[PDB]
């Protein structure tokens, strides 16, 4: 419901290579079973490496390279783990503006090769808000 | 992916009572396991009572009655099964324009009481395109 999380303009890196300037994206930390407030205490706190969840996001541009890359992946019939590192867009501004990373976000290869709708599903295995941003500006 | 389904202006009935003029809605027949083309042959054909799936939809207006009704439901901690009967919006127009019903669509009570975002989730247990229009 409101246990959501989203951020403006971001980039996802496959083991180091930037591979898509992904725009608006919005995830959802899953609130499952015995765990009071998973999200609350991850943005601000030490907790289980949980923060696993589902989500959706739309890409801005698509590099041929990337597509072809993804193809070689779906060929081997596997889905890779990219790391999506964007800019948080919480308007509440409980603080200011920090970077959000989504460890192990993961889409269906094919679904990506098909990029050339735009809202693609994906499932990160952990989320994070490590640093603030453009200090003093 | 494209195994989607959606329809313009619709209405969901709880055992006979209309309870929300739900606008745009968009479901997703789940393609699971041993089952070639589930959807394809349900719109046009006899098949398993499957066509179970997940989806999303946004409501147009919300009757206080309904909200309060839903509240009495979440009270008893249960989620009721509504029948969403809308008008199909397939632009391809393989035929024309038919009604689409979503047997046993079901949202989270609370989620609905909270109506007074708008895209609410729900999980029908079967879909259908019975008549034209």
């Amino acid at each position: 419901a409101q246990n959501t999380i989203s951020g403006k303009e971001g980039r996802l890196f496959l083991d180091g290579e930037e591979m898509a300037h992904i725009k608006t994206f919005e995830a959802n930390v899953e609130k499952n079973k015995s765990e009071v407030n998973i999200m609350g205490r991850r943005m601000t706190g030490h907790k289980t490496t949980g923060a696993n969840g589902t989500g959706t996001a739309t890409f801005y541009k698509v590099t041929s390279k990337f597509v072809l890359l993804m193809m070689d992946y779906v060929k081997k019939g596997s889905d890779p783990y990219f790391t999506l590192q964007a800019v948080l867009d919480d308007q509440s501004s409980g603080r200011g503006t920090e970077r959000v990373t989504l460890y192990d976000v993961n889409f269906d290869s094919a679904k990506i090769a098909s990029l050339d709708e735009e809202e693609v599903p994906f499932t990160f295995e952990d989320f994070d808000v490590p640093e603030k941003l453009s200090d003093t500006f």
